[PDB]
This record gives C-alpha cells, sequence and structure tokens, in this order.
C-alpha cells in the first residue's frame, strides 16, 4: 500500500506514534517519506547484506527475521515480511522499540540527514487528525 500523507499521519496517530519518545507526528511522517515514499512494500538491500523493510525501512541485522542475514538478530520478534503489510501495526510496534534503543530517531539515518531540525510540522499541515 502507498499511503497518502495525511492518511499515514492519521494511521500513525491511531497507533500511538504521535509524540512517542517525544517525537512529534511530523517527524515520523518525514522519516517515512524519505525512507519508503510512504510505500509499505518498499525493500532495500544494504551493502552488508542485510535488507530494510516497509514504511520505516527496518533492518534485518537487528530487528526482524528474513532468513538470509547472517549473525543477525530479531529483536522485534517478527518476520521481516510483516513489515510490508498494508496494516502498519508491525512496523509501528517495531519502530517504538527502535526509537527507545538509546539514540532516538537518529537510528534512521534519513531522519537525521533530511528531517532532524527542519520544520517537520509541515508534514501534517492541513491534516484532519
Amino acid at each position: 500500500k502507498v499511503f497518502g500523507r495525511c492518511e499515514l499521519a492519521a494511521a500513525m496517530k491511531r497507533h500511538g506514534l504521535d509524540n512517542y519518545r517525544g517525537y512529534s507526528l511530523g517527524n515520523w511522517v518525514c522519516a517515512a517519506k524519505f525512507e519508503s515514499n510512504f510505500n509499505t512494500q518498499a525493500t532495500n538491500r544494504n551493502t552488508d547484506g542485510s535488507t530494510d523493510y516497509g514504511i520505516l525501512q527496518i533492518n534485518s541485522r537487528w530487528w526482524c527475521n528474513d532468513g538470509r542475514t547472517p549473525g543477525s538478530r530479531n529483536l522485534c520478534n517478527i518476520p521481516c515480511s510483516a513489515l510490508l503489510s498494508s496494516d502498519i501495526t508491525a512496523s509501528v510496534n517495531c519502530a517504538k522499540k527502535i526509537v527507545s534503543d538509546g539514540n532516538g530517531m537518529n537510528a534512521w539515518v534519513a531522519w537525521r540527514n533530511r528531517c532532524k531540525g527542519t520544520d517537520v510540522q509541515a508534514w501534517i499541515r492541513g491534516c484532519r487528525l
């Protein structure tokens, strides 16, 4: 599924991401835009042979099992395919664990290099939330 902007903002809020660990909803929408372009089925292979999955491009080295990432963990206890679902629940619940890991949203390099410090509120501008 390819979410609309305000559609995703609403889904993220419904699933409790809005101000989660102090990150306003625009931060989460911004990160999703640059990670996946709001596409739940987005995948991207990393140089190190892990793969990133879903709207928040969650990596198989630590967070999900894909069966093909040596020496990896599965800290969210989910198959990485669950992160491709039209229903964003698995992604959101795993993002909550990631953002709690110590480095906040810096865990998403695209967030650090495209969203951090910007007027992220623009991402929810005009949305019925």
